[PDB]
């Protein structure tokens, strides 16, 4: 599996002039190793990025399809924080030729209750029937520890490895080892230059859906952590 | 009051190539009379319009601010279908230098109950305290007959005149005749080349927030109906 790093700008930066300067910085970054890089940005900045961003990386929408496809954009994030509704959108996007970063993850109450693996497994079980055969090459899954984002609680490296393996286990049990061995599963908690290398080394962590560090020079460090993933 | 026509593209057209062709058609349109024209489009098309649309018209976002301001966009629609939440957003947008098309209007149940004027009056009463003094020149109000959009019921020319006067009456009663005499109040029901002239002639109708006809050559007919508004 090729390591995968998505930069999720969220609602940033606040001006198109800042977006263009960020793209200029990214275009000079020296990537090491083997890694697939995607950058998601606010809708009004997608034309700028599609025109100006280095063509060995790909642009992503933050949510959704014919409008963004008319610019040549191939990716969207889905589910970033109803599972039936979300799975339907995954089906629609794949059927219409999009590649997707499908997000899952549990809130604080389920984590504190000891139900994290049960909750996330059920989210993926609802995703699974919606993926068309032949479309699994166009799917990446991101685990978002919602319980550790804005709560005053922090996730460990072991938490990341454990929750990514939970997802791989349920793929293997429901759709088979071939699919489970090819799907990239990302950690989408707090990822920084100070922890990306130890996170990347985890066996079931295939990359990242990066938040605030995607707006900084440190994004290249996170991209280049792929060399620590076996 | 200068007649005001806003073209609300909603979630249209489906490709940027179609958006550019529509802009090319609009750029050759011959406007008659005295009218202020604004065009609102999906977020991913706003850069295209801001670059290519005739500079005697203005571009609008469909909802919201620093991101669109960084392109030079001066307008947004608000409230198109909580009033306290909506009024707060109006306050925020005006305080940050935006001009707004603030939408109101009642659903089918309130219309059938005989409560249309009471419901719309209360919506405007919640809007009124949120407008900063000195900002009323940057406010336009649109009446949307939600009860006549997708319900199998149709609004009359008299309904349009009546509901626009209801809005003007409550401005006059709460903030005074000077403000009530300057604020443009738009009809935002179904507006077509076949009814725009009789609608424009209504004394309290100052223009339109146009839906599907804004995507067609007939938009210029609606823009040019200003000559029938005294
Ligand atoms: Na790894
Ligand atoms: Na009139």
């Amino acid at each position: 599996r090729t390591f995968f790093v998505g930069g999720n700008w969220k609602a940033n930066p606040k001006t198109v002039q800042e977006a263009e300067k960020l793209v200029e910085m990214l275009n000079g970054a020296k990537v090491e190793g083997n890694v697939e890089v995607v950058v998601a940005a606010p809708f009004v900045f997608l034309p700028t990025l599609q025109q100006k961003l280095r063509k060995d990386w790909k642009v992503s929408a933050e949510n959704v399809v014919p409008m963004i496809k008319s610019f040549g954009i191939e990716w969207t994030i889905l589910g970033h924080s109803d599972d039936e509704f979300l799975a339907a959108k995954a089906k629609f996007a794949l059927e219409n030729g999009m590649k997707i970063i499908y997000c899952c993850g549990e809130h604080l109450s389920e984590r504190e209750a000891g139900k994290a693996s049960e909750f996330v497994s059920a989210q993926i079980e609802k995703m699974i029937p919606a993926i068309p055969a032949g479309k699994w090459d166009d799917v990446v899954i991101a685990y978002e520890p919602i319980w550790a984002i804005g709560t005053g609680k922090v996730a460990s490296t072991q938490d990341a490895q454990e929750m990514c393996k939970v997802i791989r286990d349920i793929l293997a049990a429901k759709v088979g080892a071939d699919i489970a061995n090819k799907v990239r599963i990302l950690y989408g908690g707090s990822v920084k230059p100070n922890n990306c290398n130890e996170l990347a080394a985890c066996p079931d962590v295939d990359g990242f859906l990066v938040g605030g560090a995607s707006l900084e020079a440190g994004f290249i460090n996170i991209v280049n952590s792929n060399v620590h993933s076996k």
